């Protein structure tokens, strides 16, 4: 049993359903630790396909990173062992396909999380927002890279620079989503595809997913470039704007950014 | 002049038509050797554009890799000098544009072969399937790479994990195809484009093609990562599942995959 | 303050309008030097977003590289410190979003210039052509790379190999454009998006833009590959065809290309 | 206890001594598994430095790969999970320095093994040979890479192409060894160096060792280059010469290599 | 002129002499700022070669990083804009040769500084230590890479893991130094070589130096690898050991490291 | 037979002896065409090792690139198809070991040529110098890389920045040479080593040589860094100093370089 998720397996498909709606499935450490334990427990030969979903009728799929657990005092908010960074690596390395089945609105880290999964099938009423510029967060290289494998650079830069929600219809048009269906068809459509996948060769699926993962990561740079970017990110998470971003969220007001 | 292809030259355009209908243009060594000889013979200054096609009216453009020529004995089925691996390198290195003009259904290795070409123009009734997970084949890094330059990761993973065929309409929408034409207009439309390209500067075309080839390939990794992937692939082509997939196809039954 | 551009500021948005209509905003050194000076002058904490535009009603957004300023052969026409190469690096390194607001037709180096910008919003009547194969120009690796981050390989190869114009509608479909709007709505639509972006966290925008630039450049190759390409490009700019392409344009006739 | 090694601890220094003299410490699977378990058991905070050694007075430090365990099929003798490949990775990733203390002759895979360690301290009578060209073995990329971080390319090529032994004195002159000492002083010289290291900051040692490991691995290539090398290696392990090399070694005669 | 350096120009050679003897030429910000200003001021066409030196007769060339300016309490001590990180980039990017002419003892960051220079000529009584493991410092990737281009991996690991001084004789034998001379001959030898270099083609020298700099940096890795290393570095600069190393240095006592 | 080389076969070893003493074996196009023809003619199974040599008693092993065949200004002097660039690629890709057996003085491109070979055995009276800074030549990235795999950076920079000859003794100590012998012993010492190598497994030798070549080349950079370097080289081959260097050689006088 898990406190923050509910797992149902039928035949060779496991459905991991979020159970943290009192905090709109915000990516708190306790919630992510349960999701990763549930996935680890499902890493067995008789499980062939995973679905991630919010409960039926959710208005909010996930409110993204828990803003209360973002560090304020000059620590990197997206370091390698941050729970969001851990879950995306775990999904990408997991030797089974993982389908995000989306009903409701997706925000920030949660958008990265579904982008790191293998397929996204969404309700026609679902919406998607990438939010670091609303909070002054210097999103990390790995995290940004996870957002660049589906839609083109211009579309990705519109999403990030505006932080404006896009519809499921537009997310489908630009290459982010596999399918958009009416919400009443969402479970049936997704289960049919997951059950179809689970009849295919799991060892071929596992090595092809791993090859894609390696190819997707194989954008290489020298140590000086990385260290230069890390200096840039530190200046951002050291900024008054980053403090203003978090303060504005806690005070339920609009941030006033000034460029320091 | 070739047993398994028919070549016609119209000014600066060459059309290479498959002549292997008795095996549905399966990528047999003897067929691919003739296709490569024909291309090589056309590597002449006065030829400016190639069209690859199946004969007019074909139900099957190509049934993909010849399953009777796939190694079953714990050997790599997709090594460097396998015919499919040879023809994709030749298409990509060829200093003239190669247009795949598709009528009929496209399967597995033949889908990778058209994806390796420069442009795809397809009949509205054409369909496309990527099939390794039907057979338990550990598709190789270069082969997978060749499928990732048009549609996004989520789309590619849907194609490979489901092995389900997609329509020409969907293949256009996700960026795999350039154009979708009624079958009665396919030949005329493709030849008009091939003649237009043939009026352009062939040395500029060749160097830009080669720049795109080398940029497309420039996802670099260290030796350890490659050797780790090669170890995973060998575990797959040594598996019971790989034997079962080949056997089930030849015996025309549904395979029973067990995860070893 | 500038001979070949007009700059207006509206709150935190700066609009840089071309003023070179006499040469259809061809990318002459004098024009590019003025655009770069205006952009450098606007790198200020009270400026949050830039719009690049041609004057209202323009039939031609930009006719591309000034053909009178291309070297006659034996000289690389797209060397590192060529004005087009300088402006694309400056746009990509600029720590504020740059939106290309396109009315009219876009040609050759001007197409690369808008692709190098962060967002493109276009009139429904605007058209886009990539033209090196009309002139026999061996486009450089960096320049070609700048054309590969929005649309897929097959689409980019059609654009370059045909040099045929595409509509705003098709450029939207294939991922080149962010939005297409009626020309009467273009300025208000673009200004509202720029104003919106101007309220977001500028340091988070600048570091994410830079992360995207670095990830976009991170296709790496060895020195031999680069020098092999440079040798191919030099064979093209040494060619009879290159001189013929230049001569044909100046003499207003169809080039006769022969493959040397 | 271990069947094939003896472990002694002297405060923070652990000495792992081969106990496989019957087979001249040949790198059999059972010997390497014991070595790796002994290392794993020593990965504790109270141990700060590891010495690997043969027993005092050994004429042969290690005879290299067990030739009876080399695949002579059309199978890769140095695949990712072969014991030699496993222990070099484990030595390199081990978060404490590992010092090879060499008395006796070193051969083949045993030479790669001490080269993968952090320091080599040797008796003045010790000798070193790299032997794959005596058997016709296609040594793997990672394995060769492990021989290239100490001596220069001309020296490495002499060692490999001749398979001739070099002295401790020449191995020191070309950068392979840290120190050469008279055999009576070897143990004490090596222990004092390990005790000295063990007084230093272990978390600093571990992260600098890991930084060196990843910089040492960071020679990157594309998938096509790797698969082309793999194809060449397979042609070597499928060769008559490879058979002849193995048979000649076992039958204690000179091989007759013919180049297929 | 400069508070913390003295500059003497002889024909086309400039000799930059350290004038921070109060702190044995420790790399304080005020000293490095004057060193970089003096170097910048010498970037003129009539200057062809630079010598860096301590005053004639110095016991200590440089005592390394200023320990009072190294961050405690969980900031990275070797961030991109730390003085040491700035001076090594500036030395490597300087378009003239920079010769380190060493008299006295060289410590830690000052050893990286001279290794980042083009040639090192040393007195026979000079000595060289690399000290991070004495303090528990997690030396950064760029800094470690700067130590790997002269001696082999085994030698570099001995230097770093022991933090023991080596003699000029040993530094010459392992490839760190160009020449070792008697202290009375140091100025004559160095100036003769610098004057000889100053006769040569300065633009050829500049471009070849920059080629070597780029080739030297061209060990590339993916974002995940870099972020993983950064996480490990943070765990060290967050450690109790790091605090102990700093406190022990300030209190002039032996550190007691415990591995957390 | 060849106009400009003489070939003798001794069992499985082939000796290619320069015959261009009239221009001191300067690497003229026609000399290099014969060297490459002779290597190609010896690429047969019954040849196992190549020796390159000057005739017995030569004072000059090779005077380097033919200065008369360098372009006059405004053209890359070391383009991919230059004969020096061709012969180093051919030596490095040749599937048999190539031993440079050196008697006399070695200059410039000829120093790079022997560095590109597998082993170097030299007379005790032989000397070595790298000369581009004597002439104002912007050496290319591949050519510089070929000089970095034996001696460390400081040594390579001393060699290039001074253009000063070094002795065989010093070339041995820094790792450039394999062996130094008295000139009377040179021929038979080198032949004994070639005959020894010729008894080893040639397919193993070939694949290990190719693995070393690929790993040697695997320092990767992005397109921007390469084009930046090419722009810097072009400024040097466009410079007044490049013309002064070529004219000073032609007029047998000391160049006056001014840094433009
Ligand atoms: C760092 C990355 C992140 O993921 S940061 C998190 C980004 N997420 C967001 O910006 C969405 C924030 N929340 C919202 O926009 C709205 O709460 C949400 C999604 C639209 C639904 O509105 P609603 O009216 O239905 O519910 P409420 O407005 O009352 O919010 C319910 C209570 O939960 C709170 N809440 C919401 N989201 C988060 C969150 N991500 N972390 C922490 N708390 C959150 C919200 O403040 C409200 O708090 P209380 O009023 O105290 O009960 S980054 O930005 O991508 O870089
Ligand atoms: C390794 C990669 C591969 O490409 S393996 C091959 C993947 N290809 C496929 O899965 C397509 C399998 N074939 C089919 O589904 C059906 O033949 C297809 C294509 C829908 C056509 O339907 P159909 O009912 O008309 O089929 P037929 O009557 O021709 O069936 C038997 C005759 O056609 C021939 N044929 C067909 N496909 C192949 C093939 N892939 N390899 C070798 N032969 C093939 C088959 O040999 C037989 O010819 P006969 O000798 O006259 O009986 S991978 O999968 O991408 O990893
Ligand atoms: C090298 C890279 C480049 O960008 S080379 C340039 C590529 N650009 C093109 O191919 C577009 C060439 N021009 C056109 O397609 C048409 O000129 C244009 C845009 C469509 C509209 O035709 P139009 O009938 O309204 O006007 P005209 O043709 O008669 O010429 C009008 C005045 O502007 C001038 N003009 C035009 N194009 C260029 C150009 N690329 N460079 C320099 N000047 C140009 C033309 O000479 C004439 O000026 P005046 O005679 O002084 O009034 S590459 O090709 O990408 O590699
Ligand atoms: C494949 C990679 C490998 O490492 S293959 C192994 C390379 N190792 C060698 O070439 C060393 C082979 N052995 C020798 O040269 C001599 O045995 C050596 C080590 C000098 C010891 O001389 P010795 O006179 O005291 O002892 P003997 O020669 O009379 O042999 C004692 C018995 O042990 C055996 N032996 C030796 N080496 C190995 C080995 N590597 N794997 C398996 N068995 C080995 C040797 O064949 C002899 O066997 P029997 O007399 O039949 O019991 S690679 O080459 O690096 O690619
Ligand atoms: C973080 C990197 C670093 O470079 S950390 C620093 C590594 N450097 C060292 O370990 C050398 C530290 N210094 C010494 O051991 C001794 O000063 C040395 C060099 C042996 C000479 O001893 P001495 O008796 O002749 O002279 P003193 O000790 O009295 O010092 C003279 C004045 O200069 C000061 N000084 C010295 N070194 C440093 C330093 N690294 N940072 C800051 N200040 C330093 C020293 O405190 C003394 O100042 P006063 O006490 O005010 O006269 S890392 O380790 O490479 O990672
Ligand atoms: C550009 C790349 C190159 O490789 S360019 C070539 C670099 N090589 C050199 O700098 C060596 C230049 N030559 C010399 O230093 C001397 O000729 C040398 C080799 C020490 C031999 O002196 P010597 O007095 O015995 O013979 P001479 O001076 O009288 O010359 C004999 C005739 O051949 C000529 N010669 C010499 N070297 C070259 C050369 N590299 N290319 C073309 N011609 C050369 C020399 O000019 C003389 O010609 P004549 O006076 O006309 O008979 S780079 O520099 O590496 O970047
Ligand atoms: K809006
Ligand atoms: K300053
Ligand atoms: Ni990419
Ligand atoms: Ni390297």
């Amino acid at each position: 049993a898990y406190q923050y998720v509910n797992v149902v397996t039928i035949n060779k498909v496991a459905v991991i359903e979020f159970n943290y709606g009192r905090k709109l499935n915000a990516l708190s450490k306790v919630f992510i630790d349960d999701l990763m334990q549930a996935l680890s427990d499902l890493n067995r030969p008789e499980i062939r396909c995973i679905i991630l979903r919010a409960p039926s009728g959710s208005k909010v799929f996930s409110a993204g990173h828990d803003i209360h657990e973002l560090p304020s005092g000059g620590r990197d908010p997206l370091s390698y062992d941050d729970p969001l960074r851990q879950i995306t690596r775990m999904i990408q390395k997991f030797p089974k396909p993982i389908i995000s089945m989306v009903e409701g609105s997706v925000w920030g880290g949660a958008f990265e999380m579904i982008m790191s999964s293998d397929l996204i099938i969404a309700a026609s009423t679902s919406t998607f927002s990438m939010t670091p510029v609303n909070l002054g967060v210097p999103y990390n290289l790995v995290g940004i890279h996870n957002l660049t494998r589906d839609a083109g650079f211009h579309i990705v830069k519109e999403l990030i620079f505006t932080a404006s929600p896009i519809t499921a219809q537009r997310a489908l048009a630009v290459g982010i989503l596999n399918h958009v269906v009416e919400v009443e068809e969402l479970e049936d459509f997704t289960l049919q595809m997951a059950h179809h996948i689970s009849e295919k060769a799991p060892l071929a699926i596992a090595v092809i997913k791993e090859e894609l993962r390696v190819l997707g990561e194989a954008h290489t740079m020298n140590s000086d470039e990385f260290e230069r970017i890390q200096g840039m990110r530190r200046a951002v998470y050291d900024s008054e704007d980053y403090q203003e971003g978090m303060n504005a969220f806690l005070e339920k007001r609009k941030p006033n950014f000034v460029g320091h």
